């Protein structure tokens, strides 16, 4: 899934490792392309919510088990080479399992509409779905991205996928899409309990946020207003609370809006940009929301391929699906108190591996997820303050 490995300290080349700028929307920071529209950044966010980066700690914090504040945490080039090779080895875990393959194929394919023009005639990108990459002269050459992962802000264990907005559209809940930045470290981890029992497999951490840009990526992401997102996401018995009949309601509105693609496509006479002709982003969104090509060469959305992707992305693509392909434990649901944060080094193949994670075949961790037991393997889980 990411095809060369790479290292922080591996020279600068403008085409995936990179000096760039996210939409603010300031100073450039190194950033890694690990795959086609997926770029990780081993910075610190201090930079995606304007001066949220005093990243030092507040009046009075969470502390134990939710809040964790290292204000050094990820500023040596030892930890952002540790920290690329951690986020690497979760893709490459993820994409093992032949859903999270899916997902990131999903994830990959899921380009951020081009609605960014006040005309409806005309498709235009929207410049917060866009990164700038420094060239050799000083000077930034947007590119188009789906996805970046960058370490978080002042809390440390604050993971979450957010989002760009616009003046008017709500553009992870109206099928267009927006480039989705997820906060994630996997230096450190959360310990739950069936004395203090196991800990998360990061994967699973990772696994759940890919969720979550995958139905922003898509537009059909749920307000806000336990949150119903967050509940579709971790998947399993919770996600049998959801009224059928707002499930309903959903999954028609973002077929009508899926419908208002494929019209607003259709419409298009003219494009915007030197990059890509007018039939060349058509086929691309024609392969976004899987679209329908009569002979004239009309967009129409299939009701059939529309439930399957719909169905894909809301209730295959979730944690409690991908606990059952990682043969890991998870909290069983979204209630249990993380009663610890514990530092972790996961890109030693002896600590934790693509294939079993922490539950390391041929070992005395392979049984009862003793890997994942923050007793029996000691070593790999020390609890913080
Ligand atoms: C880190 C990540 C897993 C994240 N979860 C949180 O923010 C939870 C919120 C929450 C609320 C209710 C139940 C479960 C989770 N924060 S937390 O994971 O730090 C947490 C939750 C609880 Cl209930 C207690 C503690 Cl001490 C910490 C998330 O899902 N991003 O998409
Ligand atoms: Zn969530």
């Amino acid at each position: 899934f990411v095809n060369k490995q790479f290292n922080y300290k591996d020279p600068v080349n403008g085409v995936d490792i990179a000096y760039i700028k996210i939409p603010n929307v300031m100073q450039p920071v190194k950033a890694f392309k690990i795959h086609n529209k997926i770029w990780v950044i081993p910075e610190r966010d201090t930079f995606t919510n304007p001066e949220e980066g005093d990243l030092n700690p507040p009046p009075e914090a969470k502390q134990v088990p939710v809040s964790y504040y290292d204000s050094t945490y990820l500023s040596t080039d030892n930890e952002k080479d540790n920290y690329l090779k951690g986020v690497t080895k979760l893709f490459e875990r993820i994409y093992s399992t032949d859903l999270g393959r899916m997902l990131l194929t999903s994830i990959v394919r899921g380009i951020p509409f081009w609605g960014g023009s006040t005309i409806d005639t005309e498709l235009k990108v929207i410049d917060t779905n866009c990164i700038n990459v420094i060239q050799p002269d000083g000077s930034y050459r947007s590119e188009e991205l789906n996805l970046v992962i960058i370490g978080p802000s002042a809390d440390i264990i604050q993971f979450e996928c957010k989002s760009f907005g616009h003046e008017v559209l709500n553009l992870t809940r109206n099928g267009y899409g927006s480039t989705q930045y997820i906060r994630f470290s996997p230096d450190f981890t959360f310990g739950f309990e069936e004395a203090g029992k196991f800990a998360t497999d990061p994967a699973v951490t990772l696994a759940h946020e890919l969720i979550h840009a995958g139905h922003r990526l898509y537009g059909i992401a749920i307000n806000p207003n336990v949150s119903f997102e967050e509940l579709r996401t971790f998947g399993g018995h919770d996600a049998k609370f959801i009224d059928s009949l707002q499930e309903n309601e959903f999954r028609l509105y973002y077929y009508n809006k899926f419908k208002d693609i494929a019209s607003t496509l259709n419409k298009a006479k003219s494009i915007v940009g030197t990059t890509a002709s007018l039939q060349y982003m058509k086929n691309v969104f024609k392969e976004k929301y899987l679209l329908s090509e009569d002979t004239s060469g009309k967009f129409s959305v299939d009701k059939l391929k529309f439930d399957k992707l719909y169905k894909m992305l809301t209730e295959i693509y979730t944690e409690d699906n991908f606990v059952k392909f990682f043969k890991v434990l998870n909290r069983k649901t979204y209630l249990n108190f993380d009663k610890a944060v514990f530092k972790i080094n996961i890109v030693p193949k002896v600590n934790y591996t693509i294939y079993d994670g922490f539950n390391l075949r041929n070992t005395n961790l392979a049984a009862n997820f003793n890997g994942q037991n923050t007793e029996i393997n000691n070593m790999n889980f020390t609890k913080l303050k």
